[PDB]
């Protein structure tokens, strides 16, 4: 059972929870944590921007991992969102089990 | 097949480990435990954190705590044990990811930090 | 990937993106932080989740702080050049500074995330 975690960065709380929800529903992720009240800085053509959004992490499997980006990337408002992948190493075994029952 | 030792997600130097509380109270407790039998070195909540996933045909919302929890390969296993044990769910989130790299002072720390 | 390759020959090694968390003591300090390391071309971006809780047992006593998760998104090649950037300038004696490797992503985003270290 190898897990992954997948790293999206979201506008708001409205947004991450439709993202959430529509990933969910096609089983591409086992469920999603949302980390509300980031603060993102980004440096573009010698100025730093500064912007308010949301955190996710969707709990997800290696076979998952380029359906759920290409759904969130096709369902999220911004034409290139953050979408990385984080490789889980280990697990509670039940947990893992659950979490790879869950997907399509 | 494929060797990348300056990225070897194979062989960690430290880990980072995710666990989910229902609540705030729960999480410190989770934490002030770990951390005093010393199989975790620092342990980071974000109380407030949303959860959301399908149980028994339906769609929940749940306000949760989210901990972040730094320790060593060696004792991985140990620490996930016990917050087991100790957390309320008979099927926490708990899941570990590698540190591939990590300023060797802080290495130091958290090694002689841990059992 | 994108190359015309037997499945068995593609995607065989991972972006050389990483990210980076970090502690600070307080927002100001974090977006401070953050800000010198994006100036100097050391991450892409940073990520700050102020207001969390963190809690130590430092000389027999659980402590507890409040303080700011930082994520930065960088590259292997810059990840010792970050570190050693966000260290000397945090006020901390021993700050953390993790290296997490991303092991795969969006193209597209990827992509963006490699030119920005140039
Ligand atoms: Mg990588
Ligand atoms: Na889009």
């Amino acid at each position: 059972p190898e897990a992954v975690v997948v790293l999206c960065t979201a506008p708001d709380e409205a947004t991450a929870q439709d993202l959430a929800a529509k990933v969910l529903a096609e089983k591409l992720a086992a469920c999603a944590t949302l980390l509300p009240g980031a603060t993102s800085l980004y440096y573009w053509e010698g100025k730093l921007e500064q912007e308010y959004e949301v955190q996710m992490i969707l709990k997800t499997t290696v076979s998952h991992q380029q359906a759920l980006i290409d759904c969130l990337k096709s369902h999220h408002p911004y034409q290139t969102p953050e979408l990385l992948v984080l490789p889980v190493t280990h697990g509670d075994t039940d947990y893992l089990s659950w979490l790879n029952a869950s997907l399509r």
